This record gives structure tokens, C-alpha cells and sequence, in this order.
């Protein structure tokens, strides 16, 4: 029977049988006062503290959010929807520790993605028990507020300052610093990892001084703050806030009066209305995201990154081969998860208008031109694949490379990966390839469960990746030193070497998407 | 490797490990042409027939339907939502046969509920593998069209005749008659069982001459056609059709022209709009249900039942202790699944207006009067429990008793049960009690899986019920003859004996809800 005295009180965990061993799980530990009533839109408040035991024996509420209902009954999409009740009372975290209790274990802290509008830490593919079991690290994950409730910004106004969700994560990091030692963890050895919006969060923690000493190093999967979807401008932030305000009947003169009006609405009213604060969104739209609040973020992060104002430490960064494809079935004409989505030139062009709504004809023609230099074939899937590549390079890959490039320029080790294995169990069609989000299950070691219809090769690769991530956390160097693995070289802005992760031919390459990324990083912004 | 030659072609099944034995499953066998294009709103068409093997190795598409999203992330509600893609191409059935292949097995055919608006046969609690394993019966289940796509009625007009979903089920019954022998089943021994709207369907099959010879006997769980939600009047049917027609921009002069206009809409457009064809619905509202079509149903079923025009055979009928409670959190004021729902007198009265929208003040006062004869206490949950009882007696229990009473009057054995055990794993709060829908998992033998956190007592009861249902199917007599069970007496209109199903004190009682049901069955209709 396992009970740990945290600084706020005793908590009770539960034993799990994993791989002929035991992992101890503490699910749903509160780390802040529920942000309700007057506390809505505010930075999280610290916890009351209690006597008696808190039973941390089931996942807690997920934060209020809208759920994707494009494919009801379809596991490919539904595996991402929350699996606990939605509630504003959602500020909880989870802790997986090895058994027997580790002496001074390295801690991995997961920050989920979801475009800052969705997400929860209780998803099956974020289960930290395998990592705890296999690498004897401690895994921690937290729920943080999303959408308007997490990122509504009326900057400098503390009734709704912006970046609340980011402060939720930060307060959870503080919790770990203050309490993890009681669980057998080492507060001086904490590695943040996250995917997509979670990875962007991780990159922002590297930039936020308040977070500087709450972690040791950082892993960024398919995301970074400099991705075009990741940061909300102040013009956007205020326009979007005032729009939510009119939509809900909360337009008032004294901005502080808007917030109290919004404080009195149902969560549902807010949620139902946040979709429309943008006149013409994209599938990748982030209505309420990170802003330069002058608190979490002292300045525009592009400036910070460029002038080397960030935590000096190691990073592990990477992307997947077909980042863009998932988004294509969420609005691009002629695309379907139920057919092979062979599209024509005109549908390609209409898809661009969908993904680049405010861009000139010349801008969209340049994308067309750069991405239709057929290779050198006339295959029917030319345009289908070009559009996925367009969406993936622009939104994920090129920003990831650029971040790593600028980060390493200030003299810290960086490691870059290209994940190109497609899950044999992927419920999405073959044309979508190695999708956004689908390295995560390899990272968390789900293929290590033989009872699960992953291939033998998939167990090897997951085992290998799990070891690399773990060695990165413990030692700041993502090698697999024992099974003749390819050695993972540091990413330097000169040669720009990266490691490909796959089941077959693993290797070192250089300058991922070189031409594509000079188009997006250098040319496209002038357009 | 198992392959069965059906009359339409070879099908391939798959082996399942169940309880140290094998069950063979054929999931997703087509039994009709997909009802698409010109076939929308029509009675199902017979199948083309194929060469090569059909792989019946995964559940098929569920039929188009709206999904309950009141409690996103909550297992209590989400366990009922479809778990395969929604598609109009949904006319498929499933077959579980014992291993080794049975010689002449009795067949149970499951018809799911869902208020004729929702439902699918691929739900976890409808898994027929346990029944196949334990009782060596063959279990069959089918998907049938629901909502407007299954029950849109413009009577006598064969472009949309009504009762299409009922004809889907019937065509599936035909499939069994024609093919089950090839699976080791006995077409001369087929028992229909269903819950809620599925049970109402079963009762209508007893009344439909086209179904007379497609089955042997019948089990009706929490439902019958004479329930107030179960049959759509012709005034309602046409008003609702014409309303869907205006909502979708399909109002035309030649009724046949309405249907072609509706034939050309997206399923989604139809689905989105079927909610509003009723000006003031209830939580129990069935917008598009069974009608007297002059085909499946030759006359108003109340008349048929009363004059003894129905299949002469045995029936097993029953209800649960707290049928009504589930519906209370779907619109009654002051109710919540997250608190104890103590409501006051005025909230009780407002709840009545919600559940009896078209009823006079005197009508609603009579309900109030009949259900507030406190017993003889002044407990705070008086009104909360009275409202659940009101909704349960009116909508499920009293109609069930009345059906059994009138059916047995024509000289066939009838057996009535009162299920009063609450699942120890029920995710809904304690106040909701023994809920509508939650005997089903006991019937299908889920507690027989020891790996599943059901209690030992729950395994006993499930084992017992599984045996009773199986003996009923095989022999038309639901006894458990071996383990000193209470003997289940026939329900006669004189004494009206019934069997209570529970974990503790099992027993024979008489005249379930006697006073409540004379109020609803005799008095209330005059009101
Ligand atoms: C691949 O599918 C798309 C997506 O939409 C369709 O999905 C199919 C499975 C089918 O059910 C179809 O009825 C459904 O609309 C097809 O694009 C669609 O084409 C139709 C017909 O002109 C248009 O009305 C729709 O606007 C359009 N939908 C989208 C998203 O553009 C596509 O034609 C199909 N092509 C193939 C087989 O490659
Ligand atoms: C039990 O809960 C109901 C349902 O609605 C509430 O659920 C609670 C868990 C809480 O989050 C609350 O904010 C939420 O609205 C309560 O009824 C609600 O009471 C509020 C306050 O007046 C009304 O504004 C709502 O109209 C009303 N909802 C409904 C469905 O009527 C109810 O008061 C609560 N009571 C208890 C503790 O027994
Ligand atoms: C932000 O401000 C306005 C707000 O307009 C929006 O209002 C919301 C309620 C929502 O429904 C959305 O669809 C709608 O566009 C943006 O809209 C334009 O603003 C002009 C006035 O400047 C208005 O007359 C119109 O409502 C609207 N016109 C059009 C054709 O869009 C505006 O685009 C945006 N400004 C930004 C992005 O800074
Ligand atoms: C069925 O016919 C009419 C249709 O009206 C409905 O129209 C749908 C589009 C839907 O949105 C629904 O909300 C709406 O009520 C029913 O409505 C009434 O009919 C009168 C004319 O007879 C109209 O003037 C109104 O639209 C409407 N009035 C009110 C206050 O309800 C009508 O109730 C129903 N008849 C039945 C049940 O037989
Ligand atoms: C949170 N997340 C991380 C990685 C990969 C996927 C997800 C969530 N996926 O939900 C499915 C989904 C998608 F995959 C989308 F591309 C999209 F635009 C959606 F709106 C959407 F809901
Ligand atoms: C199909 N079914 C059979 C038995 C019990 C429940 C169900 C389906 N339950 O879905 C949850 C649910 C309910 F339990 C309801 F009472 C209700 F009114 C809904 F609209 C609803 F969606
Ligand atoms: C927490 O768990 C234990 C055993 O599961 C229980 O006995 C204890 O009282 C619990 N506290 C609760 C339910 O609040
Ligand atoms: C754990 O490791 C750190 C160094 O990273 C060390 O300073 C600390 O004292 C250790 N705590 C132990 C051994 O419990
Ligand atoms: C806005 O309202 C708040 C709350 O009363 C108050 O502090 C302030 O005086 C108001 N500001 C303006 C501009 O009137
Ligand atoms: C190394 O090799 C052995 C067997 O070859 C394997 O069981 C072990 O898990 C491998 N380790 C890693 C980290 O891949
Ligand atoms: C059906 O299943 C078998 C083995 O699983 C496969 O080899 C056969 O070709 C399948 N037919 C298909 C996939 O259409
Ligand atoms: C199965 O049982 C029926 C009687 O219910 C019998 O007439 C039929 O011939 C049997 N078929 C066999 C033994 O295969
Ligand atoms: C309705 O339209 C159909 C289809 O053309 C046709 O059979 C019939 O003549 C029309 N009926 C009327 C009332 O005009
Ligand atoms: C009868 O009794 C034995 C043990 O007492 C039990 O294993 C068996 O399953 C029981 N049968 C039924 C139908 O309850
Ligand atoms: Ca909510
Ligand atoms: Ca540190
Ligand atoms: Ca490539
Ligand atoms: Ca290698
Ligand atoms: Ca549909
Ligand atoms: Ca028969
Ligand atoms: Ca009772
Ligand atoms: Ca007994
Ligand atoms: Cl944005
Ligand atoms: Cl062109
Ligand atoms: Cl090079
Ligand atoms: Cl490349
Ligand atoms: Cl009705
Ligand atoms: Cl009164
Ligand atoms: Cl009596
Ligand atoms: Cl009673
Ligand atoms: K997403
Ligand atoms: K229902
Ligand atoms: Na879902
Ligand atoms: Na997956
Ligand atoms: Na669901
Ligand atoms: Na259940």
C-alpha cells in the first residue's frame, strides 16, 4: 500500500502490473486551485493543502474543450478526444514511478499537443507506465487549460493576462521541483517533452525566465514556437477577445467589465463561440494561443531566439515524414480518409486558398511553382502529395529546423530526428503515410507490449527510441550505446546532420528539406 | 482457417479465444445492397451475390445517426455511441458460432435499442462471443437504419413507405433462415431478443405477418410497441416528413418530388435537421419511428394486440427497477450526474412539463397527486425519486406489463422479470439506481469474464441469467434447473406473477406497480 507525503498532503497511489514488474501510478494529483468563478481567466493559484489522504487512483477531469466530430466512431480521430469528463476543474497532474521506488530517478514531463485548443494527459498513447517500467525514469504529465479559457488575452490586464495554460504547465513544473524527491525523483534532472502544441510549449519554456530553473533539458516533437500556428499576435489576440465578447453579449466599455461578463457565462457558451472569433480559419487554426504577455513572455519570441535569450541546455528536436497529411481531410477539397484522394491541379490550388487564406495570388503561385517540379514523373498522386508536403513543411518541419539551427548557434548540443516509420496499426489510409502525432506511441513504448499487434520490428524501434529519449534525459546525449546503433551526431548549423528513425535502414543525413525550407523560411515571408 | 459458403458466396471468419475455448466470429456480413442513391428511403434490396471470399473479420460501418454529446469523455454515455464509421452503407450483420462447429444450435438474434434514432450492433455490451462460448448457442446481430433514413414516412408511397429499419431487421432474419444452417445453426429454433427500441421492434415482429415464420420466440427487455415513445402516428409522420422537407429546402408539390429532393441531400443535412421536426420534444423523443405503413404493419398495433392478431409463441418480458432515471439528466431542471439531484416540488413540476409537454394542468396535477403519497416519510429525495418513477412507469414498465398481460390472454406462456441489481462498475451516480440499459451486460455475460472487476456475486447472477435466456431460447422455458434456483412461474393475467433478478434475495412476486399502472394504463389516457 503506497502513500506519499507531498508538501500539500498525503496522496495514495496504485500498483500496476507492467511487463512482469510493478509501476506505481498516482493519477489525478491536484496542483492548483480549480480556476472557477472569479478565478476563470486568471493565472493558476497555489493549492490550499489538506489533511487526510487524497486518492490519486484515477485520471482526473480534462479541461473544457471542443471535440473533433468529423469522423464519429472512427478510432483514428477518436483516440485524440478526451477520455474523462470535461470540467473547468481540471488542473491535475499524473506521476508514474518505478517499483521498487527509485533512489534518484530522472524525471520526464509530458506536455500534450492539441493546437492549444484541445488535449488531455489521460490519453492511452501518453501512458507513462512503460517508460517508468523499462527505463526506470519517473514520468509526469499535467492537464493545462486550453482555448479561450486558457489563452484569452487582454494583455497587461491581470483579470485575463494571456498565457494562462502556459502558467498552468509552469505551476505543474513547480510542483515537481517541490515534491518529486518524495517520489524518488531528482528535481535537478527534469526533462520536458511534448508534441505539436506541447512541443511549442516546451520551446517557450526555454524562453521564459520563470521556467529557467524548473527543468534541465528539452525534447520537441513536431513543433516549436516559431511555427506559424503557434503564437498569437497582439492585434489578433485583442480582435479575437473582443469578438468572443460580442458573440456572447459581453461587449462592454471598461475591458475589465468584459471579463466579468465573460466570467458569468457557461463554459459551453464560451466554447461554442470560440470557433467564430476568426472570420476565415484554417484546419490548423489556433484561435486562442500564446501571446507576448510581458510576463511568461517578455518579448516577441522570434527576437529572443535570434538574440540568444533562452535557457542554455541541450535539445532533442524532430519531425515526422508526413506531418501535413492529417490536416488535408479537415477541409481541403477532394480529400477523404475513405479514398485515395487523387486530386487535380485545380483542387491543389483550391487547397492552397484553404491553407493560406490571406495570401496573394503571386504568393500562392510561388508555392505552386516550388512544389510542382515533378520528379520527373507524371504520377496521378503528384498534386495530392505536393499539398501534404506544402502543409507539413510550412507548418512543422521548416520551423522545427529553423528553431534548432538558431538554438544551436549559441553553442549548445542539439539533436535532430526524422521519424519515417508508419505504424502497422495506423487506422488512417495508406496515402497519409507517416502522420503527425504517430511517433508518440513509439516514444511512450506502446509497441513494447507484445499483446498488441505491433510487429517485432516495431518493438525493436520503440525499444531503441525509448532508450535514446531516456539517455537524452539522463545524460543529455540520445545514444543507444549497446546494440550497434547508428551514432546520433549533434546538429550544427554548418552541416545540419540529422538521424532518421525507421525500422529498416537507420542513418545520418544532412540538410533536411533544404530547398523547401529556404522557400518557406527566407522567401515566403516577404510575400 | 474457417470459411463458410453462404447462399451469396463464401465468407471468412476469425477465431477468438474465449474462456480457454474458441468461438468463431463472422463480423460484418452484408445482407442487403447498400441503400444509397436511388435506394435511400426504400425498403432494403436483396444482395447481388459474389465470387471470391468476403472477409468478415471486423465490425462494419454503423448506420448514419446523431451522437449524444451531453457528456463528452464520460464512459457512462460514450459506451452507447457508435464505435465504427457512420455510413449509409451499413446493412451488415454479425455471427458468433461455438467451436467446435455446433450440430444444430439454437440461434439468438439481437436487435439493439436507441429510440429508433441511434444504435449499432458493434457495441462492447452486445458482444455475442460469451453466449456462444458458454451456452453453445449461435448469436446473430444486425445493423438497421435509424432516424429519418430508416423511418421517414410518406405512407403508401413506396419511394419512402416507412418502417425501412424494421424491414432491414426482417431481411436480416431472412438471411438467417436462408444461411444459418451452413454455420451449424437451426433455422427452426430462432429467438429474437432486444432492448428498449429493440424490444419494441421484437414486439412488432410478433405482430408482422412477414416476420411470422422468420423466428420461433421472443424476448423483450425494457420495451414494447405500446410504449408511448414507440409508434409514430400518421399525423405525426407526415407533419414530421413535411417539416424535414421545408428545413432542407425540399418542399415540393408532388410528394414523390419531395423524396428525390431529399435523396440528393448529404446524410449530414438530413441528420442535422431531424432534431427540429418536432416543435417541443422530450428526452425520450422518437422523431422518426415505426408507423402503420400497411405493409410491415397492417393496422394500428394496439388493435392487433387487443384482438389477438399476432404470432402465437412464448415470450420473456421484463424491465429494470430504475428505468426512468437516465433520462432525467437529459433535460429535467435541477438534475445532474455529478450531484445527488435533490430537487424541490417546483422542480418536480417543471420536470413534468418537460416529460409531458402537451398535457393539461389537471393531467400533470394527477401525476403529482398519484406520485407524492409519501411513504410515509419526508426524505429530501422524495421528489427526485418520484420523477424517475414517473418517467419509468409511464415509458417502460407499465407498457411492458400491459403488453405481457394482453399477449398471455391468448393462451401462450409468458414470463416476466424485474431486474433490480445495480452494476458495481456503473459509471453513473448512485441515485440513478438500476438504470435503463444496464441489464444488457448481464444478459450477454460480460461479468463471466473474471478479468473485469465485476464481483463474484455478479458472475453468479450473469451465469444464472445467461442460462435462463438460453433455456428460454432452446426450450421456451427460462428455468435454471440445476443450482436450486427459484422456479420462474408463467405470467397469467389473473395473478400476474413475476421473477425478481438480483444478487441477493431472488423471488416470485405479483402485480408489479399495480397502482401506478392502473393510473397510467386506465386513467391517464382519458386526460
Ligand atoms: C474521394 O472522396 C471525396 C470526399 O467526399 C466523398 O467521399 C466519398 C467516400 C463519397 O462518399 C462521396 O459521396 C463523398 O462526397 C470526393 O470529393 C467529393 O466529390 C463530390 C462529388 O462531386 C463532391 O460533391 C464533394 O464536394 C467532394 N468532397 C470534397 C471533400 O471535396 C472525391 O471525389 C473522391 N474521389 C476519389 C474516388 O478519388
Ligand atoms: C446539482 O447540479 C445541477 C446541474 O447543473 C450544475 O451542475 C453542478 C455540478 C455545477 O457545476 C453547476 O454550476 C451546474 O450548473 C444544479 O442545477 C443548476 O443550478 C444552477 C444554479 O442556479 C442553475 O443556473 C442551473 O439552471 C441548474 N441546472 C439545471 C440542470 O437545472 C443543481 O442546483 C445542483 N444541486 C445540488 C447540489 O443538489
Ligand atoms: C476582427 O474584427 C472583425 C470582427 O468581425 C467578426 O465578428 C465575429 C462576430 C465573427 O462572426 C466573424 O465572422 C466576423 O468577421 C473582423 O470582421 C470584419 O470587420 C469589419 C469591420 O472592420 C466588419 O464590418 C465585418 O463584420 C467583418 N468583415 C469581413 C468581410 O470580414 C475582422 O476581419 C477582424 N480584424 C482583424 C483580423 O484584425
Ligand atoms: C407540425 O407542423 C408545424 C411545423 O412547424 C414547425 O416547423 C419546423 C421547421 C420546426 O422548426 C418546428 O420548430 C416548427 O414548429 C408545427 O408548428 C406550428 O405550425 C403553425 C401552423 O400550423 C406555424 O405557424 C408555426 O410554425 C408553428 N407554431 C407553433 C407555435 O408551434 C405544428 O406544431 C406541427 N403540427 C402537428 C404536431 O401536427
Ligand atoms: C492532439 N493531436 C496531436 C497529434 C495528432 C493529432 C492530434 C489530435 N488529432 O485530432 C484529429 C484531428 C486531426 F488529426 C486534424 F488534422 C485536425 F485538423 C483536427 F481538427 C482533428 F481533430
Ligand atoms: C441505446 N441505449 C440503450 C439503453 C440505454 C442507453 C442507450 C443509449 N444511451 O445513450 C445515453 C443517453 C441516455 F442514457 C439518455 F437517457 C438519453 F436521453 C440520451 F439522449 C442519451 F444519449
Ligand atoms: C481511498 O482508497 C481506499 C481504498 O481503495 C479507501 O478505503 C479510502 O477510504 C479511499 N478514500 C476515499 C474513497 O475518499
Ligand atoms: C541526485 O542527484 C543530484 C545531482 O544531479 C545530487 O546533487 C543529489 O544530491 C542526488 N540526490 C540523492 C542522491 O538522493
Ligand atoms: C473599470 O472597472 C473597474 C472595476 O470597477 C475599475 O477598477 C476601474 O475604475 C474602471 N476603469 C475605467 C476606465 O473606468
Ligand atoms: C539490445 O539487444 C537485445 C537483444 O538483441 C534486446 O533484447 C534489447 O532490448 C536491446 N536494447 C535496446 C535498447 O534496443
Ligand atoms: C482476407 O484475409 C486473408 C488473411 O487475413 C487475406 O490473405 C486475404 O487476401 C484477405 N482478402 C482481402 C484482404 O480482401
Ligand atoms: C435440427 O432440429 C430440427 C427440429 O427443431 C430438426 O427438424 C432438424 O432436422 C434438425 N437438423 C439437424 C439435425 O441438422
Ligand atoms: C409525381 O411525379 C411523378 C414522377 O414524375 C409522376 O409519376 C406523377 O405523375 C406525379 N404526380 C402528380 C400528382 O403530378
Ligand atoms: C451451478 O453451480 C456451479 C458451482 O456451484 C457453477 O460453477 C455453475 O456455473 C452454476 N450454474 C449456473 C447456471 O448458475
Ligand atoms: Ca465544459
Ligand atoms: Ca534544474
Ligand atoms: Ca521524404
Ligand atoms: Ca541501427
Ligand atoms: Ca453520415
Ligand atoms: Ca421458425
Ligand atoms: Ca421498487
Ligand atoms: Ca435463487
Ligand atoms: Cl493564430
Ligand atoms: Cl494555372
Ligand atoms: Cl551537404
Ligand atoms: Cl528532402
Ligand atoms: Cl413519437
Ligand atoms: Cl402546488
Ligand atoms: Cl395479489
Ligand atoms: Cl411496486
Ligand atoms: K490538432
Ligand atoms: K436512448
Ligand atoms: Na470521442
Ligand atoms: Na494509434
Ligand atoms: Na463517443
Ligand atoms: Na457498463
Amino acid at each position: 500500500d503506497i502513500i506519499i507525503a507531498t508538501k500539500n498532503g498525503k496522496v495514495r497511489g496504485m500498483q500496476l502490473t507492467v511487463f512482469g514488474g510493478t509501476v506505481t501510478a498516482f493519477l489525478g494529483i491536484p496542483y492548483a486551485q480549480p480556476p472557477l468563478g472569479r478565478l476563470r481567466f486568471k493565472k493558476p493559484q497555489s493549492l490550499t493543502k489538506w489533511s487526510d489522504i487524497w486518492n490519486a487512483t484515477k485520471y482526473a477531469n480534462s479541461c473544457c474543450q471542443n471535440i473533433d466530430q468529423s469522423f464519429p466512431g472512427f478510432h483514428g480521430s477518436e483516440m485524440w478526444n478526451p477520455n474523462t469528463d470535461l470540467s473547468e476543474d481540471c488542473l491535475y497532474l499524473n506521476v508514474w514511478i518505478p517499483a521498487p521506488k527509485p533512489k534518484n530517478a530522472t524525471v520526464l514531463i509530458w506536455i500534450y499537443g492539441g493546437g492549444f485548443q484541445t488535449g488531455t494527459s489521460s490519453l492511452h498513447v501518453y501512458d507513462g507506465k512503460f517508460l517508468a517500467r523499462v527505463e526506470r525514469v519517473i514520468v509526469v504529465s499535467m492537464n493545462y487549460r486550453v482555448g479561450a479559457l486558457g489563452f484569452l488575452a487582454l494583455p497587461g490586464n491581470p483579470e485575463a493576462p494571456g498565457n494562462m495554460g502556459l502558467f498552468d504547465q509552469q505551476l505543474a513544473l513547480q510542483w515537481v521541483q517541490k515534491n518529486i524527491a518524495a517520489f524518488g525523483g531528482n528535481p535537478k534532472s527534469v526533462t520536458l517533452f511534448g508534441e505539436s502544441a506541447g512541443a511549442a510549449s516546451v520551446s517557450l519554456h526555454l524562453l521564459s525566465p520563470g521556467s529557467h530553473s524548473l527543468f534541465t533539458r528539452a525534447i520537441l516533437q513536431s513543433g516549436s514556437f516559431n511555427a506559424p500556428w503557434a503564437v498569437t499576435s497582439l492585434y489578433e489576440a485583442r480582435n479575437r477577445t473582443l469578438n468572443l465578447a460580442k458573440l456572447t453579449g459581453c461587449s462592454r466599455e471598461n475591458e475589465t467589465e468584459i471579463i466579468k461578463c465573460l466570467r458569468n457565462k457557461d463554459p459551453q457558451e464560451i466554447l461554442l463561440n470560440e470557433a467564430f472569433v476568426v472570420p476565415y480559419g484554417t484546419p490548423l487554426s489556433v484561435n486562442f494561443g500564446p501571446t507576448v504577455d510581458g510576463d511568461f513572455l517578455t518579448d516577441m519570441p522570434d527576437i529572443l531566439l535570434e538574440l540568444g535569450q533562452f535557457k542554455k541546455t541541450q535539445i532533442l528536436v524532430g519531425v515526422n515524414k508526413d506531418e501535413g497529411t492529417a490536416f488535408l481531410v479537415y477541409g481541403a477539397p477532394g480529400f477523404s480518409k475513405d479514398n485515395n484522394s487523387i486530386i487535380t491541379r485545380k483542387e491543389f490550388q483550391e487547397g492552397l486558398k484553404i491553407f493560406f487564406p490571406g495570401v496573394s495570388e503571386f504568393g500562392k503561385e510561388s508555392i505552386l511553382f516550388h512544389y510542382t517540379d515533378w520528379v520527373d514523373d507524371q504520377r496521378p498522386e503528384q498534386y495530392r502529395e505536393a499539398l501534404g508536403d506544402v502543409v507539413g513543411d510550412y507548418n512543422f518541419i521548416c520551423p522545427a529546423l529553423e528553431f534548432t539551427k538558431k538554438f544551436s548557434e549559441w553553442g549548445n548540443n542539439a539533436f535532430f530526428y526524422y521519424f519515417e516509420h508508419r505504424s502497422s496499426k495506423l487506422p488512417w489510409p495508406e496515402w497519409m503515410g507517416v502522420m503527425h502525432g504517430y511517433e508518440i506511441e513509439f516514444v511512450f513504448g506502446l509497441p513494447l507490449e507484445r499483446r498488441d499487434q505491433y510487429t517485432k520490428a516495431e518493438e525493436i524501434l520503440s525499444r531503441s527510441i525509448v532508450k535514446r529519449w531516456a539517455n537524452f534525459a539522463k545524460y543529455g546525449n540520445p545514444q543507444e550505446t549497446q546494440n550497434n546503433s547508428t551514432s546520433w551526431p549533434v546538429f550544427k548549423s554548418t552541416e545540419q546532420k540529422y538521424l532518421t528513425l525507421n525500422t529498416e535502414s537507420t542513418r545520418i543525413m544532412t540538410k533536411l528539406r533544404a530547398q523547401q525550407c529556404r522557400f518557406w523560411t527566407s522567401f515566403f515571408p516577404k510575400v
